[PDB]
C-alpha cells in the first residue's frame, strides 16, 4: 500500500447513507455510525491527519467533525479538488499521498488525482468505478472505517497492540 | 427512450422508503436521500422541468422541493391524473411526453397514462407490474435519480461532459 | 380465508420494525410506513373494522391512529387476549372471525386464539410459528398491509376495480 | 455455562451504531424494543443486567431506567475496571459474566468474561472474540439473541411464560 500523508472524506453517502431528514420546522438531521469514529482512531494513531470536505454547510457537522476530533472541516465546499490542492500546498504533501473517499459527481475530479481513491459500495456506479480500491461497505455502514483501515493497512497486529 | 418534456413524482415510497416519523409532540419526518437531488440536476442539465405530485401535504416536502430547486410543486393532491393534465395542458405538453414516478393505489391512473411510467421495487406487485420501465431501486435508494438517469439516457460520456 | 370480522393488530415489531428512538429531552418518535395505510383502505373497503392493540401508551400512536382513521385504539393493554374478548363481546363476534397481526410475548395468548394469526418475519421464532398464514415481510416493511392483503384475497381485480 | 451478570455495551448493540444529530445540539438512538425481550429473560432466570457504556447521554439513562436494567454506568473509560468493580461488589469472576461489545474498548472485557457475545455487524477482529455465535446486527434484537443463548431459553421456557 502506498505512501499516505493525508486522509479526506466526503460526508453525505460516506459518513451517512445519504440520508436527510427533515422535520416541519426547518430543522435537520444526518445519522452517522460510531464506527466511524475508529477510522479517525487508526488515522490518529498512524500520525494521519484527517480532512472533511463537504459541499453542504451544516452545524450537524461541525459538531460531529468537533466530536470526533476531526483536524480539518471545509464546509460548502464547490471545488473539492482546490480544496485539497490547497490543504497538500500547506501540508507540503502532493495529491498522490493523499487517500480520499466520496461517491457522488462533486467528488469526481478529486477521486481522479488523488494517490488512493475510494468510493463506497452504494455510489452510483460511474463514481464507484473512480475507485482504486474495493470498498464493499455502503455509506452509513462504517466505509469510511473499512476506507481508512484498508489505506492504513491496519492488521491484526496493530489490534493487539492498541488493546 | 422517447421524448420527454416533463418528469413527474411522488414522494412517499419514492423519495422516500414510505417512512413516516412522528413525535409525542405532532412533529413530523421524513428521510430524504441526497442522491436523489442528481435526478434533478440530470433533468435541468437536459433542460427538462421536474414537478412533485403528492396527496400528503407538509412543510417538510415544501422545504425539501425549494432546496432542489423542484419546477412544480403540488401538494394536497387528490386526484394526480388531473393534477398532471393541468399542469401539462399549461405548458402545451402531452401525457406521452412526461415521464412519472409513483409507488401506491392514488399513483396508478396517471402511471398507466403517461409516455414512461417508473415504480420502486419495493411498490406493491399490482403497480410495479404498470412501470414501463424496470427499476432496481427501492423507494429512498435513490430511485428518483434511477429512473431519471434511465428516462434521459443518461450514460458514461453525459457523466464525463459534466465533471 | 375463513371469514373475518375483525382485524386487530399490534404496533412496533409490526407498524415499525421495532424502533423506538429516543432523544436527549424525553420525547420519542416511531417510524410508520405509509405502505400500511393500504391496509386500512382495505379493510375499510371489505367493511371490516381495524382496531389496534398495543402495551405502549403515546401521544405518537395516538396521532397515527388518527391519521389512520383506525377504528379502535387500544394503548396501555396489559392483557391483549381479554381486550379482543370484550372488544369481540361488544361487537358480537368472536375470536375465530378475528384475524390478528403481533410480534411478541405478549401477543403470544391472543395469537393462538384468533381465527388467522399474522406475525412479521423478523419475529422471534417461537412467536413466528404461531401465525396461521405465510407473511413475508418484516415489521416496518408493510407487513400490515400484507397481513390485510392476504386476509381478505386482495386481488388484481380488487385492484382495478378501486383505480 | 453457568452466568451470574449479563453485561451489555450501547451503541452498535442496543443499536446498529447510528447516531443522530440535528442541528441544534440535540441527539437521537434507535433502540429496538425487541431487546427488553432480554431484561426480560434475565430477570426472569433470576440474573441482573448492567449496562456499560463509553458515551454519556440522557438517551440511554431514560432507556435504561425504562426497561429497570440493574447498573448502568456511563462515560465508561475502562470497561475492564467497571467490570471488575461490579463482579467484586458481587462477590463473583469475570468467569461467571456474560457480556456483549462491538468495538475496540470493549475488547479487554470480551477477552475476559466466561461468555463474550459480539453482534454480527461488528468489526472481523472483535468479531473473532466472540465466544458463541450471534446472528444478529447491532439494533436488530442481537442483546436478546444473547441473552436468549446464554441462558438457553427455549420453547418449553416460551410455554411457561405464557
Ligand atoms: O400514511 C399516511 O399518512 C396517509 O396519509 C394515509 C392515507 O390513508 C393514504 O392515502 C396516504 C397516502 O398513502 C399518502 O398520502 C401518499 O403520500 O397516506
Ligand atoms: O421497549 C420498551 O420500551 C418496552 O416498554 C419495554 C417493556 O419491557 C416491553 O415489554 C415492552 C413491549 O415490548 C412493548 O410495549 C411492545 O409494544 O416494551
Ligand atoms: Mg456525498
Ligand atoms: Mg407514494
Ligand atoms: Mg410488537
Ligand atoms: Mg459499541
Amino acid at each position: 500500500m502506498k505512501e499516505i500523508k493525508l486522509i479526506l472524506t466526503d460526508i453525505d453517502g460516506v459518513w451517512t447513507d445519504g440520508g436527510m431528514f427533515y422535520d416541519q420546522t426547518g430543522n435537520e438531521w444526518k445519522k452517522f455510525n460510531t464506527s466511524d469514529s475508529a477510522g479517525i482512531f487508526w488515522a490518529h494513531n498512524k500520525g494521519i491527519p484527517v480532512g472533511i470536505l463537504t459541499g453542504e454547510k451544516t452545524e450537524i457537522v461541525r459538531r460531529r467533525a468537533e466530536k470526533l476530533k476531526v483536524d480539518y472541516l471545509f464546509q460548502g465546499v464547490v471545488d473539492k479538488l482546490s480544496a485539497a490542492e490547497e490543504l497538500c500546498n500547506e501540508l507540503g504533501i502532493n495529491l498522490e499521498q493523499v487517500a480520499y473517499i466520496g461517491d457522488d459527481l462533486n467528488d469526481a475530479k478529486l477521486l481522479k488525482r488523488v494517490g488512493i481513491a475510494g468510493v463506497p459500495a452504494s455510489a452510483p456506479f460511474y463514481i464507484r468505478r473512480l475507485s482504486t480500491i474495493f470498498l464493499e461497505k455502503r455509506g452509513g455502514e462504517g466505509v469510511f472505517r473499512e476506507f481508512v483501515e484498508k489505506v492504513l493497512g491496519i492488521n491484526l497486529e496493530d489490534f493487539i497492540a492498541v488493546i
